[PDB]
């Protein structure tokens, strides 16, 4: 337990919940469907992201979500959230980078 | 306390500041319902309902045909898949027990 970033190089399986209190969260493996990722900082997912990522849970709007395989059910920064359908189909299964610009979700490729 | 007898098509946002929300028609996929009180949906509920938006933990959600994408009370949330299949597409009562989501049948046999 530290403010150090929470690194996890083991997949997060369906039904599990990972909470990084006041630090970034890093998942170097695959995130399953029922898997829920939440952190007050940033969220990095370096595998199949099939679950849920809630970044800036405490209200940090300058935080972002970085994925290599964006297949998420729900992706949230601060309070503003997107469901799988709101995610542009252009990115399903590719590398993506979600951040808040005005007061809304934005997605880029991070190439 | 708030009345909506017109379908809520995909993309709409419905606000209920400090009052219950009642939608007597259909809620579409992208439709987002939010309220600080209770939310009743008496039709095809296939969208999102966020109840107790201000933190009211005594609030509940009442549906007659529960097929929602996302349902949350006081921040605690469920997606369509987390809804027990027993109630998907049926009448359901979402409540907070202790500090977790619970679902019962609306009818109280």
């Amino acid at each position: 337990p530290v403010t150090k970033t929470r690194l996890i190089d083991t997949p997060v399986r369906s039904g599990q919940r990972i909470y990084a209190p006041q630090c970034d969260l890093i998942v170097t493996s695959h995130v399953s469907a029922g898997a829920e990722l939440i952190a007050d900082g940033n969220i990095h997912v370096y595998g199949m992201m099939r679950g849920r990522a809630l970044a800036g849970a405490s209200g940090d709007r300058e935080t972002q979500i970085f994925c290599t395989n964006l297949m998420a059910e729900l992706v949230s920064i601060a309070g503003e959230y997107w469901l799988s359908d709101q995610i542009p189909a252009e990115f399903y299964g590719k590398a993506a980078r979600l951040q808040l610009v005005e007061n809304a979700l934005t997605v880029q490729p991070l190439n």
